[PDB]
Parts: structure tokens; C-alpha cells; sequence
């Protein structure tokens, strides 16, 4: 028997603190139903790293959202690579993976850390930032569309096409209903950057849209695999670096740890990944019957996993609810795990390890100072203001 819990993980008193809720669905049992929204779910470390792990069991192709493709029509046409199953997601999946190589990284490196630095001197001079809107959003934004070799004007469209993104991977509540609704300009202005008259030579976009002349993807492929990383490749960024900078205002020993260390950077942005989980949720479908945590579930169920609870879970963690900067952290799925462990996932670490470097260097002190607010989302979890006092080195 599957305990029934009434928990509602898409609700805002669900968001704005998730912690106790999430230990009640990792306690209740290794698999859990949700009467709310009438599916099951799993949030132990164990059970979310074996179903990451079984792609054929457990399918990506029917949606990894709420919404089952097979019975229910897709909000869009779906994505080749993150709604797609092998062999078929085996071909686009190569070609991003070419895409955002490490070889890829090195060539980029030193722009992105002369913008981080730039950026961090910066907003010293200013004293009182916002971390989000002035760090967590500024940072990213001045390197992401330039790497993806976009034009300036329409820019504005990016961070709110990657909330209905994903906003729309949870079931139908207001949140979903309303993104949805005011959907039609963001897709505009992204359906038309996804071209290639419109992508800078030796961009991402361009560097996509190479794979046409060879043969290795259809003319048409390559915009929607452009759409791929306009949806994917800037909101969790953004999310990640603010719950980095948000951990190490909560936690001012951690802070000094990693001033004394600049070098541990990259694994203190990958332990905030693990900690906050910016996307906290992804859904399957078996493909079969399956025995998952000691119960059995049929052919065609959709699955939640908390993939945000699973970086948190005693089973698998010591001291899940520290955030500290020299933890082992491999292992965690906040960025997944399997076939589709994030393709982006070195843009990120980039990205991350840049930023954290800076502030590591550069400023000795981080203090909240201001009302923290909350940015509600179905998937990703993070802050739409974070009103911080830096202090220089
Ligand atoms: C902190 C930042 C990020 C986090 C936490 C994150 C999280 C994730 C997770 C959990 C998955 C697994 C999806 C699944 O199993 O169904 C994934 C896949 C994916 N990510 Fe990210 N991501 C981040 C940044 C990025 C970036 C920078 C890009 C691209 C530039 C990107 C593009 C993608 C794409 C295209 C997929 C689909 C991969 C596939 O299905 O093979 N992500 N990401
Ligand atoms: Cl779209």
C-alpha cells in the first residue's frame, strides 16, 4: 500500500518553505501518493537516482511535466532533447554536448571571468545591491546571450520565457494558467532569435546551426535545438548564483572558508546547486510495470521526483541542511542525472565558479540586509530580491 499524503508541492505555502513538507514526503514512505493532483512521487535520494537512472522504464517522451503526452496535447512542440527518449534524443543530445564541450568552455573562459571580475568591482563601489537583480540576473545576462550570439533588442523576453518554461512542467494552477495565457510575445520574440540569419558567427547558436551543413541535423532541427538552450540556459543560472550568494550571506563562515581558499570555488557553487536546487522537480512515465521503493506501479504512470528533497536526504547525506563549501558533492541530482544529466551543466559550473571566484577574492563580507522576497515558480526555486551590504576586501 502507497501512503496517501494531502501535501501540495506546487502551492505557495509549499514554496516559501518546503523543508518540513519535503521530509514528510521522503518519511511517509520511498513512494508516496499525492491526492491533490492524483500522481505518485518519490523524494528519497535512492528512489530519484534509480528512476534518473532507467530511461527505458521510465520515459521522458510523454512530457516531464504533469501533462502525459500520449493522452494530453503539449503546450508547445516539445523539445528533440529534453522530452525525447533514446535512440531518437541520441543524435541532438550529441550535437549540444559538442555544442558546450569543455574544449567549448576553454575558449570562453577568460571573457566570463573578466565580467565576473568586472562585474564584482562594480557593484562595490555601490555598497547595497540586490543580489538578484544586480548579480544573480546582471552576471549571467551580460555573458549568456552575447556567448549565444544573439542581437541586443528583445533581450528582455529571456527571463520570463524561461519561468513559463518552466512554470509549465507543473499541473494546471494558476501559476501555469497565467504564464500560459500571456505566452505569445515571449515565444515570438524566441521562435525568431532560433534562426540562423539572426545567431552571430561563432556563437552558440551559429556553432548549432553548423550541424545543418553537414547533415548531422534537418534545417528545422536546429531551431528548435536553439529553443533548447533559450529555455534551459539562463534562468537556472540565474537561480544557481543566487542561491550560491544567498548561502554564503546565511552562512559567514563558509564565506571566510572560501576567501581563505579562493580554489574552492566551483565546488562551493556546485554545494549551493545541491542545497537550493534550482530546479526542484521532474516528472517520468513508465513504460512498463515497474517495482520502485516496494510498490508496484503500472505501465503508463507519471512520477514525481523531488529532486530538491533527494539532495537533501539523511539517507544519502551528512548534514544535509549545511551548506558547506568542501563536501563531496558528486553524486547530487540538482543537475540530474543519466542520459539527460544537464547538457549545460559546464556553462554553469562556469559561470558559478567565475562569480564565486570574485566575490572570493574581492569582498570579505556579505550582509542581508533588507525583506528577502520569494519568486513563486513550478519548477525553479529562488529569490526575486535579495537586498545585500558588500563589503571590500
Ligand atoms: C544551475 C544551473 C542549471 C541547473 C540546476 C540545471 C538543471 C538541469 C537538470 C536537473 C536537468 C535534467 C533534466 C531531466 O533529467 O529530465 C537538465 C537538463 C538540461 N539542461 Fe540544465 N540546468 C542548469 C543550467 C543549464 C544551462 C546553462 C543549459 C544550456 C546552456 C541547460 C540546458 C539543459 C538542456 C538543453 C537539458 C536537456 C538535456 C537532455 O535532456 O539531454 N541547463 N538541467
Ligand atoms: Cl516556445
Amino acid at each position: 500500500t502507497i501512503p496517501h499524503l494531502a501535501i501540495d508541492p506546487f502551492s505557495l505555502d509549499f514554496f516559501d518553505d518546503p523543508y518540513p513538507d519535503q521530509q514528510t514526503l521522503r518519511d511517509a514512505g520511498p513512494v508516496v501518493y499525492l491526492d491533490k493532483w492524483n500522481v505518485y512521487g518519490v523524494a528519497r535520494y535512492a528512489e530519484v537516482h534509480a528512476v534518473l537512472n532507467d530511461p527505458t522504464t521510465f520515459c521522458s517522451s510523454r512530457g516531464v511535466g504533469l501533462s502525459d503526452f500520449k493522452k494530453e496535447k503539449p503546450w508547445r512542440p516539445p523539445s528533440l532533447i529534453l522530452e525525447a527518449d533514446p535512440p531518437a534524443h541520441t543524435r541532438p543530445r550529441a550535437v549540444l554536448s559538442k555544442v558546450l564541450s569543455p574544449a567549448t568552455m576553454k575558449t570562453i573562459r577568460d571573457g566570463f571571468a573578466a565580467a565576473a571580475d568586472a562585474k564584482v568591482d562594480e557593484l562595490l563601489q555601490r555598497g547595497c545591491i540586490d543580489a538578484i537583480a544586480d548579480l544573480a540576473e546582471a552576471y549571467p545576462l551580460s555573458v549568456f546571450p552575447d556567448a549565444m550570439g544573439l542581437k541586443q533588442e528583445g533581450r528582455e523576453h529571456l527571463l520570463p520565457y524561461a519561468g513559463l518554461v518552466f512554470n509549465a512542467f507543473g499541473p494546471p494552477n494558476e501559476l501555469r494558467q497565467t504564464a500560459i495565457e500571456r505566452s505569445a510575445p515571449h515565444q515570438a520574440y524566441v521562435n525568431e532569435q532560433c534562426q540562423r540569419p539572426n545567431l552571430a558567427p561563432g556563437g552558440f547558436g551559429a556553432c548549432i546551426h553548423a550541424f545543418t551543413d553537414t547533415g548531422e541535423i534537418t534545417p528545422d532541427e536546429a531551431p528548435l535545438l536553439v529553443r533548447s538552450l533559450l529555455s534551459a540556459g539562463l534562468d537556472t543560472t540565474v537561480n544557481g548564483i543566487g542561491a550560491a550568494v544567498y548561502c554564503l550571506a546565511r552562512f559567514p563562515g563558509e564565506l571566510q572558508r572560501l576567501r581563505s581558499d579562493p580554489t574552492l570555488a566551483r565546488n562551493a557553487f556546485e554545494e549551493a546547486v545541491r542545497f537550493e536546487s534550482p530546479v526542484q522537480t521532474f516528472f517520468r512515465t513508465t513504460t512498463r510495470e515497474v517495482e520502485l521503493g516496494g510498490a508496484v506501479i503500472g505501465e503508463g504512470e507519471k512520477v514525481l521526483m523531488f529532486l530538491g528533497s533527494a539532495n537533501r536526504d539523511p539517507r544519502r547525506w551528512s548534514d544535509p541542511d549545511l551548506y558547506d563549501i568542501t563536501r563531496k558533492t558528486s553524486g547530487h541530482v540538482g543537475f540530474g542525472s543519466g542520459v539527460h544529466m544537464c547538457v549545460g551543466q559546464l556553462v554553469a559550473r562556469l559561470e558559478g565558479e567565475v562569480m564565486l571566484s570574485a566575490l572570493a577574492r574581492k569582498v570579505a563580507a556579505i550582509d542581508i540586509d533588507g525583506p528577502v522576497k520569494r519568486r513563486f515558480n513550478n519548477t525553479l526555486r529562488g529569490l526575486e530580491s535579495l537586498p545585500v551590504k558588500l563589503t571590500p576586501a
